[PDB]
């Protein structure tokens, strides 16, 4: 039959989705969700043997051991076991595409098990087993016979072995392919793997069973009151004698109850349905979930004689809240929510696709800790702990069905076309029937980047009708389709409309005001975090907060989908698209996330973090109002802390408890400030504090802050006469300068410095000299490649104009002495091709005290591309431990980021002034600095610098950072003035205007004194 | 204005004096003017002024310099935006340039005197014998800003002796959302703390 072949056939002898089961046969462990005998997991190690093609597979498999197999771990993806290549495409399809066929060399993973059976589990009731994600496809067989088949790599598929056990030993083959029919669904951006990935494991119900249940609640107009409504449907054989009890309790303790035989209410001409019942319980005073306070309650249904003797019982946590979309805004509980979303794909850098629940937990945990209070399943129905955890933490989930056909073309070619409707279908019925019951999916989406066909529509239709306590999200055609209640686009901008034919992408603030358009926006992607990204992110920000609308957004994406690989060393390195042989491939775009594989953050993380904090701040003399941003809970975890500092100095510092109610504001007065003794900028700084340990948070946690400029006292006092004066010595090929045991070198043949001395220690490995390029990141270099440009790159722009090849050539060079110093001027012009790029006008006048200061005014030509930078750089000789500054930190800012950083006297290690992106860029900038201090060395102006043992040449000549070597002495970048990085997307330019170096002219000026 | 240093310095080819001020009221210092005139043998005059202004005092009307020329000229010819009056947040009608008015349209005669007349993005500007070149904004008129601020009608208005040069180097939005609440939008308020700016000043 080659069903892998035919979208017509989905799935040979499965059963119907439902919720999370297990069979208890004791109340009090239904109740407190404890393990169940009758649910056993078949993790562990099982048989495995890699084949090319389906064909060559052995028939003896089927019913003996293969001996050249292997015994490994299970879930697990077979490329984290070495079998074949992992590959990472983006859009273009790894196979070629022609529906409905697959290749002929197609990958077979061949798993089996050898396992107990105990008699009591035969001897009465249904045995199933259960593979919670088999990717792509696969035919299972039980002691050698043919049990079924089943398709959707992310939606568990179960199978009745009843009839093919028998008691004590069995044997298990599945036989797993790589690709099917259902890979044209699934060609989400993300490595490309295969195997049993997800749990397996063996459900025993008796054959009068619980086959349904489905959860609602509904509320009064002011949430006071609930009623919860359960309906459940049974399998086997109807007695009068059965009936079903649904309970519900809040803790230890019963509210509610309700019991009846089955036979539903009339439905139809025909009747009802009398395979089923529906239980109502009223609620009073219920207890609201929401991610601020996910309360919840547990619901029991047990099914039963009316003699009272129990059959079986299920569960589910149950959480009270209303999701509704009303007068254009998304509300939860009758209040409007602001999304501080993430996308999360299920990824670990060991274990490739395979989810454990530590990695889960540590996920929730950063997210909350980082303000996330949502996340969005891209692209596919997660591993069903996930949203038990999220059910329980509280974090909003859009649940999103395992369809994906961004490489076809058009894009709705298969979502369009009916003969595809059935397999989509399922992809969509079978989420909501596995997870209608959580609390925390409040959103249903249809998948993702696969145009807009009529097959939408009526899955939109279909969810609708079938659960209308969710919305329904959809962004593919243009993100504003019929298929959405949400208008949810990726990537559009905050002011600037990107008019794309057919699907444009307007400014979301543009958006909401189109003829006609009624319907809430938040972004189902947004915030490109590709390396060193996330600039304009407070911009988003800002509108969100605006516009009652605008309900906020998912950042792509919560965490880099890097692999491991392991080097001649046997040291493991970060790998990403290409590395493992796969191609075509994509690269480096693998990898976006806000924080590493290993879940340490991404500098962007804090950018986002304090973006999304939930207490806004103003101030107004001595009062500091705080406004809270939470809807339903008061500020009963948090205190705030206040710190008055001179230029890094400390002055005065206090805490104040924080009584804010959901929503409200309070308003804080400063007690009277002492005068600072001097000179300087007085800098308040305040934070919000929970000195409480919560679930997700340690005692101490900080979950806001913000600064303030206060006076500020200008140095008007005349520095003190120094007694030196310093020297200047002159030669045909340098002008050199002597201070005691000091000295300076200026090379008259560059116009440039080239050494310095303290003492006979030369400070100086290379020259300094001006910079104007960096070591692009990967917003300035996009989709381009050496073998496809994209000339509109801001590095090919840059490459083009001969930014990077460009040479100085002296204009000037000239030495004066003056009364108490000797003044250098120099005057560079840096050309292509005949074009003069940059003119550096300078001056260095070193006097008695020591001090070297450099003023600097460049031009820029007005047609050149924009450079990325306006400084000087050089090469120290010296490596020192630690690097010491007063300006703004203390992780890696840059201007469009830099609203996370606070402006303050920070010292840290050399090493974390490196940012380790894995696909190397210029990193580690540090803004609005007014002193730097490292070594001997000491620079004092208001500049941007960076920090590190590699060049900028290093940077963009290597492509992995595990191949970098620290070089000699210390690099420094100083500059006067630095580009923005953009991320709105990482494949256009999008760094806004306001952050490009236009001006035409540049001045800044710098004070280097050492010791 | 309070003097915080003045010198005089022989280059090889040119006189350099530096100076230094402080504006101060009641004790506090509000703006700090550096600068150095670079006399050369061609007999140019490159003035450099870099300043700082407080972060606490409210932002500055502009920054630059200004004087009482001894000369009255005819014609006001300068490459920059025109011909008519524009301001930063007002100057996109104006066209950049080569202008050439009589002196009195350099004047607007708003019925209440106020400041007025500025050109913006000027390169160089040429007025009798006196040649600016840099890169700045500027109004030119018999009247002075003390003038202008003390006169409620335009009748009232008298020339004096001479011509009156305001150059700026910044020089802040008009605004006009409304006339009765501060309407000057954020990025045309003069509040990056430090500024630079730099003309030279020659004959013919
Ligand atoms: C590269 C663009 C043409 S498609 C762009 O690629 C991204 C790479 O992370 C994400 O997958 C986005 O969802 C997708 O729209
Ligand atoms: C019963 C409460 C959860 S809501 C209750 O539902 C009623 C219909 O049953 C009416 O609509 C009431 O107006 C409403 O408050
Ligand atoms: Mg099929
Ligand atoms: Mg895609
Ligand atoms: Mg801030
Ligand atoms: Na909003
Ligand atoms: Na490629
Ligand atoms: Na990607
Ligand atoms: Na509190
Ligand atoms: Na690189
Ligand atoms: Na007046």
């Amino acid at each position: 039959r080659r069903d892998w072949e035919n979208p017509g056939v989905t799935q040979l002898n499965r059963l119907a989705a439902h919720p999370p089961f297990a069979s208890w046969r004791n109340s009090e462990e239904a109740r407190t969700d404890r393990p169940s005998q009758q649910l056993r997991s078949l993790n562990g190690e099982w048989r495995f043997a890699w084949f090319p093609a389906p064909e060559a597979v052995p028939e003896s498999w089927l019913e003996c051991d293969l001996p050249e197999a292997d015994t490994v771990v299970v879930p697990s993806n077979w490329q984290m076991h070495g079998y074949d290549a992992p590959i990472y495409t983006n859009v273009t399809y790894p196979i070629t595409v022609n529906p409905p066929f697959v290749p002929t060399e197609n990958p077979t993973g061949c798993y089996s098990l050898t396992f107990n059976v105990d008699e009591s589990w035969l001897q009465e009731g249904q045995t199933r087993i259960i593979f919670d994600g088999v990717n792509s496809a696969f035919h299972l067989w039980c002691n050698g016979r043919w049990v079924g088949y089943g398709q959707d790599s992310r939606l568990p598929s179960e199978f009745d072995l009843s009839a093919f056990l028998r008691a004590g030993e069995n044997r298990l083959a599945v036989m797993v392919l790589r690709w099917s029919d259902g890979s044209y669904l699934e060609d989400q951006d993300m490595w490309r793997m295969s195997g049993i990935f997800r749990d397996v494991s063996l459900l025993h119900k008796p054959t009068t069973q619980i086959s349904d249940f489905h959860v609602a609640t509904r509320f009064n107009d002011d949430f006071s009151r609930a009623v919860l409504e359960a309906e459940v449907q049974m399998c086997g054989e109807l007695r009068d004698y059965l009936r079903v009890t649904v309970s519900l309790w809040q803790g230890e303790t019963q509210v509610a109850s309700g019991t009846a035989p089955f036979g539903g209410e009339i439905i139809d001409e025909r009747g009802g349905y009398a395979d089923r019942v529906t239980l109502r319980l009223n609620v009073e005073n219920p207890k609201l979930w929401s991610a601020e306070i996910p309360n919840l309650y547990r619901a029991v249904v047990e099914l039963h004689t009316a003699d009272g003797t129990l059959i079986e019982a299920e569960a589910c946590d149950v959480g009270f809240r209303e999701v509704r979309i009303e007068n254009g805004l998304l509300l939860l509980n009758g209040k409007p929510l602001l999304i501080r979303g993430v996308n999360r794909h299920e990824h670990h850098p060991l274990h490739g696709q395979v989810m454990d629940e530590q990695t889960m937990v540590q996920d929730i945990l950063l997210m909350k800790q980082n303000n996330f209070n949502a996340v969005r399943c891209s692209h596919y129905p997660n591993h069903p702990l996930w949203y038990t955890l999220c059910d329980r933490y509280g974090l909003y989930v859009v649940d999103e069905a395992n369809i994906e056909t961004n490489g076809m073309v058009p894009m709705n070619r298969l979502t369009d076309d009916p003969r595809w409707l059935p397999a989509m279908s399922e992809r969509v019925t079978r989420m909501v029937q596995r997870d209608r019951n959580h609390p925390s999916v409040i959103i249903w989406s249809l998948g993702n980047e696969s145009g807009h066909g009529a097959n939408h529509d009526a899955l939109y239709r279909w969810i609708k009708s079938v659960d209308p306590s969710r919305p329904v999200q959809y962004e593919g055609g243009g993100a504003d389709t019929t298929a959405t209640d949400i208008i949810c686009p990726m990537y559009a901008r905050v002011d600037e409309d990107q008019p794309f034919p057919a699907v444009p992408k307007w400014s979301i603030k543009k958006w909401l005001s189109l003829p006609g358009e009624t319907r809430p926006l938040i972004l189902c992607e947004y915030a490109h975090a590709m390396g060193n990204s996330l600039g304009g992110f407070a911009k988003y920000w800002q509108a969100f907060r605006q516009y009652p609308r605008l309900q906020g957004g998912f950042v792509w994406d919560w965490v880099d989908q890097s692999l491991i690989k392991y080097d001649e060393n046997g040291n493991p390195w970060s790998a990403y698209g290409g590395d493992f042989g796969d191609t075509p491939n994509d690269r480096q775009f693998c990898m976006n996330g806000l924080v590493f594989a290993d879940r340490t953050p991404h500098p962007a993380l804090t950018e986002a973090k304090h973006q999304q904090q939930f207490f806004q701040f103003r101030l107004s003399g001595q009062t500091i109002e705080v406004t809270s941003e939470y809807l339903f809970r008061h500020s009963d975890n948090e205190l705030l802390h206040w710190m008055v500092a001179l230029d890094g100095k400390p002055l005065a510092s206090g805490e104040v408890p924080l009584d804010v109610a959901p929503q409200g504001k309070q308003l804080i007065e400063l007690p009277e400030l002492p005068q600072p003794e001097s000179a300087g900028q007085l800098w308040l700084t305040v934070r919000v504090v929970q000195p409480n340990a919560t679930a997700w948070s340690e005692a101490g946690h900080i979950s806001a802050w913000q600064q303030w400029r206060l006076a500020e006292n200008l140095s008007v006092t005349l520095p003190a006469a120094s007694h030196a004066i310093p020297h200047l010595t002159t030669s045909e090929m340098d002008f050199c300068i002597e201070l005691g045991n000091k000295r300076w070198q200026f090379n008259r043949q560059s116009g440039f410095l080239s050494q310095m001395w303290i003492g006979d220690k030369k400070q100086l490995l290379t020259p300094l000299r001006d910079q104007f390029t960096r070591a692009p990141l990967d917003n300035d270099i996009g989709v381009s490649e050496a073998t496809r440009i994209d000339p509109n790159a801001w590095v090919e722009r840059w490459k083009a104009a001969g930014h990077y090849q460009a040479e100085a050539a002296l204009l000037q060079c000239t030495a004066d002495t003056l009364a108490d110093a000797v003044l250098i001027t120099t005057a560079h012009a840096w050309q292509h091709q005949g074009k003069t790029l940059f003119i550096s006008r300078k001056t260095y006048r070193i006097d008695g005290s020591g001090q070297m200061a450099i003023t600097v005014d460049v031009e820029v030509a007005s047609d050149t591309p924009h450079p990325a930078r306006i400084g000087l750089n050089c090469q120290l000789a010296q490596v020192a431990e630690r690097v010491n500054w007063l300006g703004l930190g203390p992780q890696e800012n840059y201007p469009d980021r830099l609203t996370a950083a606070c402006f303050d006297r920070w010292d840290l290690p050399l090493s974390d002034m490196y940012t380790p992106y894995v696909f190397p860029s210029e990193n580690g900038l540090r803004c609005g600095t007014r002193e730097l201090n490292y070594g001997p060395h000491q620079w004092r102006g208001d500049f941007q610098f960076n920090i590190s043992r590699y060049s900028q040449q290093q940077l963009m000549e290597t492509s992995h950072r595990h191949l970098l070597h620290a070089e000699e002495g210390t690099w420094l970048n100083i500059d006067g003035f630095h580009m923005g990085i953009g991320g709105d997307d990482s494949w256009s330019p999008s760094v806004s205007a306001e952050f490009q170096l236009s001006a035409g002219r540049y001045h800044y000026q710098l004070v280097w004194c050492q010791k």
